[PDB]
C-alpha cells in the first residue's frame, strides 16, 4: 500500500535524448529513427519578433550540431513543422522505442524527463492544467525536454518544453509542434489565463485515500449531480459530468462508496475545510491524479 | 524555475532488474555483473519463524528461476549475505552501470524504482525517516525493488525493499542485506517507532521557496541556535547542529538570508501556523528535501 506521485520509468526516453546546437544556442532534441525533433527556437538568438520561415531558409544542414553522448550525428535534411524543427540524420537511433505522438487533454497527467545539454537530470509527474500550463521544474537549458506516458512498452509522447510564463509555470507543444494553449514561441507579455480545479481528479484521490485507510472525511449523505455542481462553481471547481461518474465507476465499486456519496464528502470539505487533519499526507485537496493514476497504484 | 519532487532518471537501474522465482514465490532481483541480488525471503513460503540457514542448505541452483525479460539466466552458485541472497549466474549483465553499494543516513533521500515480476512500473523519491522507515508505494510483488542515487553516471544503490509495517510504511535493507532500523524479515508484531521531523530539510525547503519567490513567511528577526532548539524540541523537530548550519551555507549565501534568520521564520511558522497560506504549493512544512536536492533544482 501507500500512494505516491509516481513517474513512468524513463529509460526508453533517456535513450532518445540528444543535444542540438545552432550557433550559440544549445537545447535538447528527441531522436527517433533517423529524425531529431527539437524546438524551432534553436535557430534564433535574442535579437530575433521573428519570422522563422526566413530564419530557416538562411540555415544549412552543417549549421546544426547534433550530439548523442559523444557521437556526433550528421544532419542531412531540415524542415519545420509548426513550432518544432525536424532534423534528418544519417543514423537511425538503435534505441528507438515503439512510440506514438499523442496530444493530451487538460486534466490528464504525464511524466517529464528534465534534460540539460542532451543529458537527462530527473523525472517527475505533471498534469496539464485547464489553462494549458504545467507546473514543472525547468532551468535554463531545459528547452526540448519531453513529456510522455508509457503503455505496454509503447511511449506516447505528448509534450515538448518551450518556455516559462511570468508566474513561473510552463508552456509547450505537442510533438507536432502545436502549442498547448494560447501561447507563442516569441517574447510577448503572454500570461497564464485563469485556472480551475480538476474535480474528477480530486474525487479519484479521495478514493485513493479510502483505499489507503483515510476515512475521516466520509459521511452518510449523498447529493445530486446538479446540487454538487452548484457548489463546484462556487469554489472554482470544474463541473462534474456523467462521463466523470462513469469513469470513477471501478473505484466506486472497489470501495463501495457511490460517486455521489463521495461528492457529498467533497462538498463538506470545500465548505468546512479539514479542521487540522490531512488526507494522504496533504492539508490541501489534490487534483493532479487521474482515475487511471489511482487505479495504477490501488490494485490492492 | 519551479520546484518539484524529482527522481533520478531510472534507465541505468531498469537494465538491471530481473525476476527471481523459487517454488511459488516470485519477486525482483538486481543483476550486476554475474550476480543477482534479491531478498532471502524468496526461499520460504507462508508456513516458514524461519531458519534461513537450513532453508538455503536444502536448495540447489536449479531451484532458482531467474528471468531477464525473455532470456532465462542459468544459476551456477548461491549464497546468503545477511538478509539478501546472492545468485551467481553464467552471464554478466552487459548493461551493468558503474555502481557502488552505500548505506544512507536518516534524513537523506533516494529514488525508488518500483518493480513487479522483474518489470519496472514507476519511479519516485523517498526520504529515510529518522525511525528508519520510508513512506513508499509498494504493492504485492514489489519485494526486491531498489532505491538509489546517481552521481556522474555512477549508481549508488542504498535500499532493497522487503516489507510493509502495520501503519502502511515500508522497511528494507541496504544491498549488503542489513536492515535499516530494528526490523526483521519474518512475521512479528514489529511496528514503526516514534518519528521526528527533519529540521535541516525543512529549512532547505524554505530556502527553495525563497529562491522560487515565496517570501511571505520571512521576518526581520534572528534567533540563537540554542533558543531555536528549545522550540524544535517542543514541536518534535530534530535539533539543529552547527554542521547543519554549515551545510545550509550555500543556500544562505544565494538568498542573503542567514540560517538563524530563517530559523526565526520556522519558529513563527511552528507557533502560528500558515493562516491559510501555502509554501511551494504546500499547506504543511515539508521535510523530505535535502539541501543537495534543493541546490540541484535551484541553480538559478
Amino acid at each position: 500500500s501507500g500512494f505516491r506521485k509516481m513517474a513512468f520509468p524513463s529509460g526508453k526516453v533517456e535513450g532518445c535524448m540528444v543535444q542540438v546546437t545552432c550557433g550559440t544556442t544549445t537545447l535538447n532534441g528527441l531522436w527517433l529513427d533517423d529524425v531529431v525533433y527539437c524546438p524551432r527556437h534553436v535557430i534564433c538568438t535574442s535579437e530575433d519578433n521573428p519570422n522563422y520561415e526566413d530564419l530557416l531558409i538562411r540555415k544549412s544542414n552543417h549549421n546544426f550540431l547534433v550530439q548523442a553522448g559523444n557521437v556526433q550525428l550528421r544532419v542531412i535534411g531540415h524542415s519545420m513543422q509548426n513550432c518544432v524543427l525536424k532534423l534528418k540524420v544519417d543514423t537511425a537511433n538503435p534505441k528507438t522505442p515503439k512510440y506514438k505522438f499523442v496530444r493530451i487533454q487538460p486534466g490528464q497527467t504525464f511524466s517529464v524527463l528534465a534534460c540539460y545539454n542532451g543529458s537527462p537530470s530527473g523525472v517527475y509527474q505533471c498534469a496539464m492544467r485547464p489553462n494549458f500550463t504545467i507546473k514543472g521544474s525547468f532551468l535554463n537549458g531545459s528547452c526540448g525536454s519531453v513529456g510522455f506516458n508509457i503503455d505496454y512498452d509503447c511511449v506516447s509522447f505528448c509534450y515538448m518544453h518551450h518556455m516559462e510564463l511570468p508566474t513561473g509555470v510552463h508552456a509547450g507543444t505537442d510533438l507536432e509542434g502545436n502549442f498547448y494553449g494560447p501561447f507563442v514561441d516569441r517574447q510577448t507579455a503572454q500570461a497564464a489565463g485563469t485556472d480551475t480545479t480538476i474535480t474528477v481528479n480530486v474525487l479519484a484521490w479521495l478514493y485513493a485515500a479510502v483505499i489507503n485507510g483515510d476515512r475521516w472525511f466520509l459521511n452518510r449523505f449523498t447529493t445530486t449531480l446538479n446540487d454538487f455542481n452548484l457548489v463546484a462553481m462556487k469554489y472554482n471547481y470544474e463541473p462534474l459530468t456523467q462521463d466523470h461518474v462513469d469513469i470513477l465507476g471501478p473505484l466506486s465499486a472497489q470501495t463501495g462508496i457511490a460517486v455521489l456519496d463521495m461528492c457529498a464528502s467533497l462538498k463538506e470539505l470545500l465548505q468546512n475545510g479539514m479542521n487540522g487533519r490531512t488526507i494522504l499526507g496533504s492539508a490541501l485537496l489534490e487534483d493532479e491524479f487521474t482515475p487511471f493514476d489511482v487505479v495504477r497504484q490501488c490494485s490492492g
